[PDB]
Parts: structure tokens; sequence; C-alpha cells
């Protein structure tokens, strides 16, 4: 019965799932002059032109885009990975209003919402195994503020309509998620958990510095799904997370 709420949110979940309380946990608190520049990283490629989307699903929690992930269409490759990930779903998190809604916080800052394209290590036989394993995931986090609309995104709010049940999902096939992206992909990385029960440790993160713009109207949309589906930032613990610049 997790959820967000002050009943089965982000304080009870430890109950049911005690990894919450573990070592590796996400989100976190990027703490800009404590992460370390480290000059070995590599430059993250990310590959796309081939994704292909197929649906789009309201699971009580927040909405995935979910895609083809038996070859490789879209991966990630490069940056702090050992191999190629291949993107099975994004989503958002995001708040009740502006001045909240990101899970990973920068100095502190909270983001309006924030964006997480899950790929799965193709040394795995699928997601299921992968996230059994250390590193089975990697998960590019994305911030969103709010000013210019993100025409990319357009495609995404307009359906949402058609999802607005829990449950529900439809047709999204053709969506380009290259039309998420910044221009940069500066970032940081550290190793962590999926944000969400079961918790499980087996994360890559790697977070944009560079946010994308989204407008109200466009997040307003997200609303009228759920809000505040975001967990708070989690301790560091023995961990440190590092650079790709300066
Ligand atoms: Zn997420």
């Amino acid at each position: 019965h997790w959820g967000y709420g002050k009943h089965n949110g982000p304080e009870h979940w430890h109950k049911d799932f005690p990894i919450a309380k573990g070592e590796r946990q996400s989100p976190v608190d990027i703490d800009t002059h404590t992460a370390k520049y480290d000059p070995s990283l590599k430059p993250l490629s990310v590959s796309y032109d081939q994704a292909t989307s197929l649906r789009i699903l309201n699971n009580g929690h927040a909405f995935n885009v979910e895609f083809d992930d038996s070859q490789d269409k879209a991966v990630l490759k490069g940056g702090p990975l050992d191999g190629t990930y291949r993107l099975i779903q994004f989503h958002f998190h995001w708040g009740s209003l502006d001045g909240q809604g990101s899970e990973h916080t920068v100095d502190k800052k909270k983001y309006a919402a924030e964006l997480h394209l899950v790929h799965w290590n193709t040394k795995y036989g699928d997601f299921g195994k992968a996230v059994q394993q250390p590193d089975g995931l990697a998960v590019l986090g994305i911030f969103l503020k709010v000013g210019s609309a993100k025409p990319g995104l357009q495609k995404v709010v307009d359906v949402l309509d058609s999802i607005k049940t829990k449950g529900k999902s439809a047709d999204f096939t053709n969506f380009d998620p290259r039309g998420l992206l910044p221009e940069s992909l500066d970032y940081w990385t550290y190793p962590g958990s999926l944000t969400t029960p079961p918790l499980l440790e087996c994360v890559t993160w790697i977070v944009l510095k560079e946010p994308i713009s989204v407008s109200s109207e466009q997040v307003l949309k997200f609303r009228k799904l759920m809000v505040d589906n975001w967990r708070p930032a989690q301790p560091l613990k023995n961990r440190q997370i590092k650079a790709s610049f300066k």
C-alpha cells in the first residue's frame, strides 16, 4: 500500500522495504562543492535515434512511457558505465506547486519536476534480472524548471487526459525522447537506488547539470493525474558524487 501520503509515504517505506535505510539510497542532495571532479569520467553517449516508444501507462504513482527494449534501439553508454544499457521507460516526479517536485536537489534547491530515463544493462537477461544486480540499471535524471515550453514534451502532455485513471494505458508510438534532452551532457554520477519501492540498490545515477525548461501549462497537466510523487533526499552515507566537469 505504499504511496506518497502521510500514512503510506516515504517515511513509512522502510517497514515493508527495510533497504530504505540502506547504504546506497536515492535520491540525494548534490552538493556542488563536495562533488568531486573525476577526469577519468568519459562523455555520456545517449543514442536515442532508433527509439521505439510503445505506450504510456498510469501506474498509480506516475506515468511511464514504455519502449521496445527487445533489441538495441535507444541506448545509453559511456560516462561512468561499462557496456550498453537499453532504455525501457521514462517517467517524471513532480510537485503540487512549482517550488518542489524534484527528487535530487542541487545545493538544496528543488526543481519543479525531474525526468528519469531508466535503462538496463544488457549483460543481464532482461530488466527483471538487471534490478537484482548492483550495476543493473542506469538512470539519466534531468531537472525541469518552469519557464518556456519544451516542444518535445507536448505530445506527452496532450495524451495524459486519456490515462487519468490509475491502471489505464494508451498507445504511444513514435515518440522521440531526444526532444527531452538539454544541450549539455555535463553530469554528476553516484551509485544509488530506485527511488520507489522496492528501492533496490541497482542504479548508477547520471544526473544532468543543465535542466530543461517546461511551461507552467505543461506541468499543470501532470498535476491533473496526481501530485507530490517525489521521495526526499536521502543521506549520502559512504558514497562520493563525482562530476564530469570542473
Ligand atoms: Zn523516478
